[PDB]
């Protein structure tokens, strides 16, 4: 079983998931002196159903906003992508302090949390189990999440924890559009990359917004305070869900702006 404490964490991924010395691991730290401007990227569009939401899920390590994807009710299109990409998920990832908590860096700069918005690619494939192994697969928004005020659109996500505190409970989440977490500037970059845990798939298509949102310390604090044990069981609170940085191995960072 893995997870992020020293016996089961990211350094210890690659002996059930040797593809985390992969080629194209992520998360990356984004040297910006390094991109490269690429005037054929479109705008990021997205058109996301607030009928859609469908759960929230305590998955041990995290928790999971699913959203419904029978259908093309909530897109993400253009950007690097000529394909529409159904929304599945959001979910955030944290660290044990301020100082550090999103996977991806920016010119070596750790932010405190970062929000991850999910998608699989339904032009091509015809469910998510099918995409997720494929090249072209997944694209999933990175938002950096910057330590300051506190964010009211955090507000729905931050009152549904109190009913998943522990491990494997689940609850309804509807009416909900995810559109709204975004930063209002989707400038963005792009590289090609992977799931940032097991099963680390090489099939993402990342879009890091440039712009960061904000977090206050005590909305970090309630992410930490959601439990990692089953009910019943000793407390252990989920403390942290990062993976440190991985090598380019000569991929190229583009950037729309
Ligand atoms: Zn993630």
């Amino acid at each position: 079983d893995w997870g992020y404490d020293d016996k089961n964490g990211p350094e210890q991924w690659s002996k059930l998931y040797p593809i985390a010395n992969g080629n194209n691991q992520s998360p990356v730290d984004i040297k910006t002196s390094e991109t490269k401007h690429d005037t054929s990227l479109k705008p990021i569009s997205v058109s996301y159903n607030p009928a859609t939401a469908k759960e929230i899920i305590n998955v041990g390590h995290s928790f999971h906003v699913n959203f419904e994807d029978n259908d093309n009710r909530s897109v993400l299109k253009g950007g690097p992508f000529s394909d529409s990409y159904r929304l599945f998920q959001f979910h955030f990832h944290w660290g044990s302090t301020n100082e550090h908590g999103s996977e991806h860096t920016v010119d070596g700069v750790k932010y405190s949390a970062e929000l991850h918005v999910a998608h699989w690619n339904s032009a091509k494939y015809s469910s998510l189990a099918e995409a997720a192994s494929k090249a072209d697969g997944l694209a999933v928004i990175g938002v950096l999440m910057k330590v300051g005020e506190a964010n009211p659109k955090l507000q729905k996500v931050l009152d549904a924890l109190q009913a998943i505190k522990t491990k494997g409970k689940r609850a309804p989440f509807t009416n909900f559009d995810p559109s709204t977490l975004l930063p209002s500037s989707l400038d963005f970059w792009t590289y090609p990359g992977s799931l940032t845990h097991p099963p680390l798939y090489e099939s993402v298509t990342w879009i890091i917004c440039k712009e960061s949102i904000s977090v206050s310390s005590e909305q970090l604090a309630q992410f930490r305070s959601l439990l990692s044990n089953v009910e019943g069981d000793n407390a252990v609170p989920m403390q942290h869900n990062n993976r440190p940085t991985q090598p380019l191995k000569g991929r190229t960072v583009r950037a729309s702006f």
